[PDB]
């Protein structure tokens, strides 16, 4: 690496060591071994430590704080990112590899709020790569316009439910952008973390939604992820809104190739997401419980969900709604991330009813 490079790490290193204040996986996990370790390394498109870290370094409220610039990253700087990994993810061994693709028994789920008390609305994504292409930081404006054009072609051939027209984000106005962002249904812009991380560059081409008219399927391209995969429909059906996200993965994934890794599963840009790439959430209400943010943090972590806000991660909660939804994604099935959301779910449920 040059050494323009190896001083803007050391001084990334110390900005970190001395934020007493920073918890983010980042922090806690580059410590000066692992980072003299790694930080002369190079990957074979030149991605270094920099492009991983840069992100954590300059936000230091980051959760997590590093991406991997190509596939090849993982494992050029594994000692950084098995830890990262090992911690997220609840427990993933040096030994371990993530199990096999298995959606299981849709019949099995359970029936959430009946009486729609507590549930708004029901959403499952997962996140995919495609072979051939490196994650966005080492993405050329052609890249994106090129992974946009087979995208879009490939979903052209999408049927029934799934049926749908795409929608580049250049094109939209102000205005239409916006509907879109505050109904839940499309990324927004402008994010920090992934602006940081060179995620954002030539915004908006290549970006842009493809959905079904109903907006109860739709696919994200080249957000932070090549694809984001989407099942959504308001009110507490999961089992619905899981079934028709197997139906479209299975069905695109005879049609587009995407990268998988015999360790890590599913290969996408940030490390929370490999595996199963599944987030399944629901957005609902526990005021009893919700009486603070790290109150019912606290109380989420214990089923192993996250909190996020109504807008997404790094919003507020506004009227009471909380986004909740499994945290890990790798080493356990897809039934067994949307089983963790959907116990979770039940058990906050049965918690803020006695609350009192
Ligand atoms: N259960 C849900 N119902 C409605 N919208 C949701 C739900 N879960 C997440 N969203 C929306 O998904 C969008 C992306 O949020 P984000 O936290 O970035 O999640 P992701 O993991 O999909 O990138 C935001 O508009 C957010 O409001
Ligand atoms: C903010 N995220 C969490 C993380 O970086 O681990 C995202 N985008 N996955
Ligand atoms: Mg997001």
């Amino acid at each position: 690496v040059d050494q323009a490079t190896l001083d803007k790490l050391e001084a990334g290193f110390k900005k970190l060591q001395e934020a007493s204040d920073c918890k983010s996986l980042l922090k806690k996990h580059l410590t000066k071994d692992v980072f003299d370790s790694i930080k002369n390394k190079k990957t074979g498109m030149g991605a270094t430590l920099l492009d991983v870290i840069q992100s954590g370094v300059e936000n230091l409220d980051s959760g997590v704080g590093i991406y991997a610039p190509d596939a090849e990253s993982y494992r050029t700087f594994g000692p950084l990112f098995d830890p990262i990994i090992d911690d997220y993810h609840g427990g993933f061994k040096l030994t371990d590899k993530h199990p096999p693709k298995e959606w299981g028994d849709i019949n099995t789920l359970v029936d959430l709020d009946p009486a729609g008390q507590f549930i708004i609305s029901t959403r499952v994504r997962c996140g995919r790569s495609l072979q051939g292409y490196p994650f966005n930081p080492c993405l050329t404006a052609e890249q994106y316009k090129e992974m946009e054009e087979k995208v879009s072609s490939t979903l052209s051939s999408m049927e029934d439910e799934l049926k749908g027209t795409y929608y580049p984000l250049t094109g939209m106005s102000k205005a239409t952008q916006q509907q879109l962002i505050d109904d839940h249904f499309l990324f927004k812009e402008g994010d920090r973390f992934l602006q940081t991380a060179n995620a954002c560059r030539y915004w908006p081409t290549g970006r842009g939604i493809f959905h079904n008219d109903a907006k109860t399927f739709l696919v994200w391209v080249n957000e932070e992820d090549h694809l984001r995969i989407i099942s959504m429909q308001k009110g507490g059906d999961l089992k619905t809104v899981y079934k028709r996200l197997v139906t479209a993965v299975d069905n695109i994934e005879s049609k587009l190739p995407f990268s998988h890794d015999d360790r890590f599963g599913f290969l996408t840009f940030c490390p929370t997401n490999l595996g199963t790439t599944m987030r399944a959430s629901v957005h609902i209400q526990l005021p009893k419980l919700a009486k603070d943010r790290k109150v019912l943090e606290d109380i989420a972590s214990k089923f192993n969900l996250q909190v996020r806000g109504t807008r997404g991660e790094h919003t507020e909660s506004e009227g009471g709604v909380y986004d909740i939804s499994n945290k890990r994604r790798l080493g356990l099935t897809e039934y067994q991330a949307v089983r963790e959301m959907q116990d979770g779910i039940l058990e906050m449920i049965k918690m803020e009813k006695a609350a009192a």
